[PDB]
């Protein structure tokens, strides 16, 4: 079933089926001997290593690679491994999308501090989202003045141990969950206060059912859910004259901003895709997460990051008959977890990011960043010589 979703106030609505990014590319073909778009200068340094590399599929290496443009093939590919970077490579029963769990998360903290009732369905749940995000924001400037963003891990694995816990010392330093143990969250048979009631698992029992176990004795919920929290927080503070995007050029003259965001595009995306992963919803946040995974925008921290995700790309897309595979997906899964951590302790987080937007994507004012959140790309048009 086809779904609307509009980004922005005022701008036009669009009509998806899975994904607003892999509607949009294949209209950007129906004038090729006119014009052929340009995806900004990440993308051009990455098609042009991509161009060089020996195993690189022969399939994506379309004549508009060489012309200051991608593929349609290549965009494509490199629009769904962005998308699939947070989502949940096997089934578990256990298992909620990451975007459920912080949503679950950020629902329980909204309840505590206001003592109000809990969501009982995916509606509730997905209910005045800009204001559990505005007190989340608020609340966090507090935990994160002696605490970073970053896990204590012990081996590049996702998953925790046989038993559902990480070291006891994995979660100790995160602000995040810092935070929700101050009001009573997470709770366990070792918590020096008085436990409270578990609000998280209340929500999980009412929304999902008895199969999702609590955040705090199966932690897999609680890691994905705090860095798809953490990917929601870098969306509001990065959205808190001239542009670089015009639809009218390249689809046809036819054609707060957070809160609207969420309004017009999350909530319709949930409602009628309900297990959307967060990379997903926001693929370019997760392109700035993985810039920033080595702590450092210089050049050579860029150029270091640019190699080590053109070799995890070259993987994903191969065609030739596994657990390398795994490796892959999990290394590009904890390096834009690491890139999240490190934007959220610079000193300024949405200056960090404007700065990498603008260098890196070519994104200009607010207008571009929205798109560029949801896109992953800015393409513009380039007159074919």
């Amino acid at each position: 079933g086809v779904y609307t979703v509009t980004v922005y106030p005022g701008d036009p609505a669009f009509e998806i089926q899975d994904s607003l990014p892999q509607k949009i590319w294949p209209m950007l073909y129906l004038h090729q001997q006119r014009w052929l778009p340009s995806y900004g200068p990440w993308h051009i340094r990455f098609t042009s290593s991509a161009m060089q590399l020996r195993n690189f599929p022969r399939s994506l290496r379309g004549q508009a690679n060489f012309q200051n443009s991608m593929s349609l093939k290549l965009i494509t590919a490199l629009t769904d491994v962005i998308s699939r970077i947070s989502l949940d490579f096997y089934s578990d029963l256990r298992h909620l999308s990451d975007t459920m769990s912080a949503l679950c998360l950020i629902a329980a903290y909204y309840s505590e501090k206001n003592q109000t009732p809990l969501p009982t369905n995916l509606p509730e749940l997905l209910g005045n989202i800009t204001a559990k995000v505005t007190l989340l924001v608020r609340d966090l400037k507090r935990a994160a003045a002696n605490k970073g963003f970053n896990f204590n891990r012990n081996s590049s694995s996702l998953l925790p141990a046989q038993g559902g816990l990480y070291s006891n010392d994995f979660f100790q330093e995160h602000a995040l969950y810092s935070l929700f143990r101050t009001a009573g969250m997470l709770a366990s048979s070792s918590s020096p206060e008085y436990p409270r009631a578990d609000s998280v698992l209340a929500i999980t029992a009412a929304v999902f059912g008895d199969n999702i176990p609590p955040f705090a004795a199966y932690q897999w919920n609680l890691r994905s859910g705090l860095k798809a929290l953490e990917s929601l927080i870098l969306l509001f503070l990065l959205l808190d004259s001239n542009k670089r995007l015009h639809l009218e050029a390249l689809l046809g003259e036819s054609y707060s901003v957070f809160s609207f965001l969420m309004e017009n595009y999350l909530v319709p995306t949930l409602l009628h895709r309900p297990t959307t992963n967060m990379s997903a919803l926001f693929p370019g946040l997760y392109l700035l997460q993985l810039e920033f995974s080595s702590g450092a925008s210089t050049p050579h921290a860029i150029h270091l990051t640019d190699v080590k995700f053109r070799d995890i790309f070259n993987i994903l897309v191969q065609s030739n008959v596994s657990q390398e595979l795994i490796r892959a997906k999990q290394s590009l899964r904890v390096s834009c977890e690491t890139g999240s951590g490190n934007l959220l302790e610079s000193l300024s987080p949405g200056t960090t990011m404007r700065d990498i937007i603008r260098k890196e994507f070519m994104a200009q004012d607010v207008y571009d960043y929205v798109y560029f959140c949801v896109l992953g790309a800015l393409p513009v048009t380039v007159a074919v010589v």
